């Protein structure tokens, strides 16, 4: 349907691994929207055509204000391009870089809205697994949307393909290659509320080693300034063991969420 003709680009957005993302608008409807272009070459060697695939199948589908739509796609022998719902407000990653702190209200709105969009994931066994702030975008009106899709599954699932980043968002079973399902992201969005309070994830180090070594012993602490509530909800969703992890509506009614969020559920 598309091709690469029908579209005037502009500035990059952002980059990934595999992603480079840039703003575009298409030439008869004027309709701005982002391109998210892909190496074949780069996915092959790394053999993730199963990602890209997972990807488009999963966001075409989905339907909720807080996960990001994806619209088609289109290809030429050298790359794939995704197009895109355009994100005008950027990443949570690029606002935590610029004010190093969230308050209270900030960080249970953001987290308010995570959960809501991973209900409805988890109503279809839908499991993200790559939740973090670069893939945390924000809408005209700084509300929260879920993106990169590639790491998705529906659980129960194991892990086949290579862990090539920061093992910060993720927890044991996912790390170790064991069984895992929905209660991966119940731990992330755990790592998410502390790095949202204190501006760095609670089991960041220096090495890889002991990044993995902090988080399969659950070795975390807080500072002063981080709240009896937030110490609360964060020390339920960073359990060792994922039974043990709240329900996303456990989340969505807890005391210092609903006291401190401008969102509902
Ligand atoms: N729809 C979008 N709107 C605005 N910025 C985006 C959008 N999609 C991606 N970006 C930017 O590009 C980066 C990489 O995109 P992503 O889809 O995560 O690629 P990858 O799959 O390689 O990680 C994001 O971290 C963000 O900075
Ligand atoms: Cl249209
Ligand atoms: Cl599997
Ligand atoms: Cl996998
Ligand atoms: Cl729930
Ligand atoms: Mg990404
Ligand atoms: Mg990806």
């Amino acid at each position: 349907q598309w091709a690469l003709e029908d579209f005037e680009i502009g500035r990059p957005l952002g980059k990934g691994k595999f992603g480079n993302v840039y703003l575009a608008r298409e030439k008869q409807s004027k309709f701005i929207l982002a391109l998210k272009v892909l190496f074949k070459a780069q996915l092959e060697k790394a053999g993730v055509e199963h990602q890209l695939r997972r990807e488009v199948e999963i966001q075409s589908h989905l339907r909720h204000p807080n996960i990001l739509r994806l619209y088609g796609y289109f290809h030429d022998a050298t790359r794939v391009y995704l197009i895109l719902e355009y994100a005008p407000l950027g990443t949570v990653y690029r606002e935590l870089q610029k004010l190093s702190k969230f308050d209270e209200q900030r960080t249970a709105t953001y987290i308010t809205e995570l959960a809501n969009a991973l209900s409805y994931c988890h109503s279809k066994r839908v499991i993200h697994r790559d939740i973090k702030p670069e893939n945390l975008l924000l809408g005209s009106a700084g509300e929260l949307k879920i993106a990169d899709f590639g790491w998705s599954v529906h659980a129960p699932s194991s892990r086949r393909t290579t862990l090539a980043g920061t093992l910060d968002y993720l927890p044991p079973e996912m790390i170790e290659g064991r069984m895992h399902d929905e209660k991966v992201d119940l731990w992330s969005l755990g790592v998410l509320c502390y790095e949202f309070l204190v501006g760095k994830p609670p089991f960041e180090a220096n090495t890889y080693q002991e990044t993995y070594k902090r988080i399969s012993r659950v070795e975390f602490t807080f500072p002063d300034f981080v709240t009896e509530g937030a110490r609360d909800l964060i020390s339920r969703l960073l359990k060792h063991n994922p039974s043990q992890r709240p329900m996303l509506r456990e989340v969505l009614e807890h005391p210092w969420i609903t006291a401190n969020s401008s969102k509902p559920s």
